[PDB]
């Protein structure tokens, strides 16, 4: 029985992963990341300059999920890269690098400078698509011409696999129209689903108060909220991109949901809320869950599930 | 008590509903909502012709929420037509008729007809909007466009003050386009939020299949899944729609859960999923609850807070 994978020119001792955002904002971060028994890590999405990000608090969780408007604080570009280029130990595990660009400016130029690290040690873009533009517009992935846009001046400037961020999607003809855009990427190798559903509003009964200072209240969804949406973005892109990998991302606490992200398609899997909650002693757990639940099902081998998920009829 | 309400011209026990589509699709089901404790009820969304819906399995729930792929079964709007001119007793609860045909034209074809019946005994017009357009394109609300035509000819067509039934949205630019198209239109007075959280994905770990039949297992999600979304939307629209009234729907199971709405800015709350669970003595609970809740605070309508959820800073 093993939970070894095989992709990307790279090989993982299981399926398991930060999401980008958790646990990967400094370099004690990246190296707690490293120590843990995940089978890969990914940094916080950086923008070329340094960023505070939002006020605080920005970030609340609760039984049934968490609420968060961060606001893209990181170190910049330069740390991340330097961390991948000089200090990441990548006979630990594989490492991702994950670029939010303001605008498809400042994405080409983090991409141009990170294509000779990812060339000579083999770290891995991810690009996120789940982000701001214009104020006015719609986050990048909902403007399906931006989209396009930056996937083709990206692509052209990394020249190199790489892969994707994706908001949820909730309508069918969205994910049509979405796959389609990305599967005119050749380079575009996997494809993580999914971010936070955006935009939610906690409210707390007893002080009639919003929970975030940010935008009102409004931040984006992780955690148990959300599984369901992410188990039918995880699908609905592995059944519409077969050229490419599918990554899961939204609702993982237990190797049970790892499970069903695997059913959906789900080749790695990553852990964001839960992992903000318990720590990186999470990976174990979850491991040792999702090895319980395939021996109880005779299963060997991750391929032997991985997007066999049954419908009826 | 009491949490009597007076609003679009007519006069509410309490603020509580079913949600469309539950506990609403027959004679029997509508004299049962009518019997309940409920201060109004709405019929199940209805075509020009009689629907069978779509394959069972098509609704499930579970702890977190619910699933469906219904498809619009329902008796065809001579039917609800006939139960709000000639069954309906207005003397217990105000009545709404849900509407969602499967055009323009079938849109307009309804409503020139519930006109007459509307003016003469007060039943209440609710457009569904969260419904499909043409098949490979969005549902119509997910289209701005489309929607405006709708509204424009059913305004038309209608002329009485009516409202709308609203998918969520999950951006900030979205919220802004989709509050401006419907500020575009005086006769809606009252918008509805939200609908379900579209095409989730829920699947059975022990038998490796997805749960519901239609669409491949891909359907609606309302419940506890859904509150942080159903607030941030209503509490949306009740910011950029100062003239129009907002009314609730989405993960009500308590009489918190409605209070966590009326902060929000709803005026009615509607109760779908934990309805369909529970069955019609949920309204006698949420009442006390909402009344309990309420006494502690020393808040004596619903008036007194309706809307004023507190910001950070
Ligand atoms: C505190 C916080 C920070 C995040 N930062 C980022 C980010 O920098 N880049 C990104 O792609 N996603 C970010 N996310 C989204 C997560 O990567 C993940 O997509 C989302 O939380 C859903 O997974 P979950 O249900 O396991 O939380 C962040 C999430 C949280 C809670
Ligand atoms: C079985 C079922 C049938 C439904 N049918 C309709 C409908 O006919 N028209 C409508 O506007 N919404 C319909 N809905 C959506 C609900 O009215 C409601 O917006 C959604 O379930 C979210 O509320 P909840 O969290 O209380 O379930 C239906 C929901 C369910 C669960
Ligand atoms: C640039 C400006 C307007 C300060 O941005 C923001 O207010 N936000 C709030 C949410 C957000 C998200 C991003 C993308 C990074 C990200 C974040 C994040 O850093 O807030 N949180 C997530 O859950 N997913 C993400 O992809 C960037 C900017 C902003
Ligand atoms: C016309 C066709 C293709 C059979 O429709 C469908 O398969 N569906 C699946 C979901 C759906 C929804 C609607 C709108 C009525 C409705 C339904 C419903 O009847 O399925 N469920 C909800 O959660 N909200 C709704 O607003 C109409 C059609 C369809």
């Amino acid at each position: 029985m093993c939970l070894k994978l095989n992709l990307l020119d790279h090989v993982f001792a299981n399926p398991f992963m930060n999401a980008a955002g958790v646990l990967c904002s400094t370099e004690e971060d990246l190296r707690c990341m490293t120590a843990s028994s995940s089978g890969a890590l990914v940094s916080k999405s950086c923008t070329s300059a340094p960023r505070d990000g939002n006020p605080e608090p920005r970030y609340m969780a609760f039984p049934l999920g968490s609420i968060n408007s961060m606001g893209l604080p990181n170190l910049g570009f330069d740390f991340y890269l330097k961390y991948a280029s000089d200090l990441h130990d990548y006979s630990k595990k594989p490492l991702f690098l994950s670029i939010s660009g303001l605008s498809v400016e400042e994405n080409v130029a983090m991409v141009r400078r990170l294509a000779p690290v990812a060339q000579e040690k083999g770290v891995l873009l991810e690009l996120n698509l789940s982000c701001p533009n214009v104020p006015g517009k719609p986050q990048v992935a909902y403007d399906f011409e931006a989209m396009r846009t930056y996937l083709q001046q990206v692509s052209l400037a990394y020249g190199l696999p790489f892969g994707v961020k994706m908001p949820p999607y909730f309508d069918i003809a969205h994910f049509d129209t979405a796959a389609a855009v990305l599967n005119e990427f050749p380079l575009v190798k996997f494809v993580t689903c999914v971010n936070s559903v955006g935009n939610g509003l906690v409210i707390d009964a007893e002080s009639e108060s919003v929970v975030i200072k940010p935008k009102q209240g409004f931040g984006g969804l992780g955690g148990k909220y959300i599984l369901p949406t992410a188990l039918a973005n995880v699908n609905a892109f592995y059944r519409r991109c077969p050229d490419k990998l599918v990554f899961g991302c939204g609702g993982v606490y237990s190797g049970e949901d790892a499970f069903l992200h695997i059913l959906a398609g789900a080749s790695m899997v990553q852990v964001g809320t839960a992992l903000q909650e318990e720590g990186p002693g999470i990976f174990t757990r979850l491991e040792d869950e999702l090895l319980e639940i395939m021996a109880r099902k005779g299963y060997r081998t991750l391929e032997e599930f991985r997007g066999r998920v049954k419908t009826i009829e």
